[PDB]
């Protein structure tokens, strides 16, 4: 079984497996530290789902001052369910700290070499992708829902690092909270779009007709090695965002009135 990860520390899940790698921040939220209420009750740090701004402006200060990363030098985007990978850095400082509209337009990956900032991406379900290249000092996050998981946004990224000199046997990828094949059903719409770019079977399970479990996660995991990732460089949670109602925000469990946790990282 692939150990977890993720440690809970205060609130925060670090990337406690990344530790030796390199002198990196990286984590993922809780609901734990902030002060949002009701549906986005507590560390609520999504600008775009509803809640009172102030309350998502303040939990974002908490966050900034626990990882000691000022929230002048946070990059965030403007996700749309694609598979567009933007490099960032210097001049996208700020991007989306305090308006969803200011984010990177349409973008759903995020990568930089800067060490100022920290890359943020925002999830209630959906598979947090991380990457780092410590021999290139490059550092990565993307946001995988199924849509951008069979349209290999992992992929995506890999061949921009791989333009820059990186190769895939030197990056490292870790998969992070996401819904399970426990609360997650889809339709063969989406299970034919993952057989159409996964080679051999798609792990699922038929709950009824035209009705399947599946983990997006390990969907993930299997096309990164497809791309080039060695296996032993994947690191993955189990954590489901649906079945932990006390530590996550989950669009299916909430019925779409929730709240968002971020993925991190970002040179200490
Ligand atoms: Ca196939
Ligand atoms: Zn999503
Ligand atoms: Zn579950």
């Amino acid at each position: 079984a692939m150990r977890e990860p993720f440690k809970y520390v205060d609130g925060i899940l670090y990337l406690q497996a990344w530790k030796e790698l390199g002198n990196i921040t990286a984590g993922f939220t809780t609901k734990d530290g902030g002060i949002s209420t009701g549906s986005f009750h507590a560390m609520n740090l999504g600008l775009h789902v509803n809640d009172i701004v102030e309350n998502v402006h303040e939990n974002r200060r908490i966050l900034a001052n626990k990882l000691q990363k000022p929230l002048e030098n946070w990059i965030c985007s403007e996700q749309v369910h694609a598979h567009h990978v933007e490099k960032v850095g210097q001049q996208e400082k700020g991007s989306g700290v305090y308006s969803y509209e200011d984010g990177i337009s349409k973008t759903d990956g995020i990568y930089t070499s800067n060490e100022d900032v920290l890359l943020t991406s925002c999830y209630a379900d959906c598979v947090p992708l991380y990457f780092y290249a410590p021999s290139h000092g490059m550092i990565g996050l993307a946001h995988a829902g199924w849509k951008g998981t069979v349209q290999e946004i992992a992929k995506e990224m890999i061949q921009k690092w791989n333009a820059e000199g990186i190769s895939s046997d030197e990056i490292h990828v870790a998969i992070g909270p996401s819904i399970g094949s426990c609360c997650y059903v889809v339709d063969d719409r989406v299970l034919t779009a993952a057989q159409e770019v996964v080679s051999g079977a798609v792990p699922h399970q038929k709950i009824s007709d035209g009705q399947y479990a599946i983990n997006l996660k390990e969907i993930n995991r299997i096309l990164c090695v497809q791309a080039g990732i060695k296996e032993e460089h994947i690191v993955m949670s189990s954590l489901c965002t649906s079945c932990e109602e006390q530590l996550f925000f989950s669009h299916r469990r909430d019925q779409g009135k929730t709240g968002r946790m971020l993925s991190f990282i970002g040179f200490k």
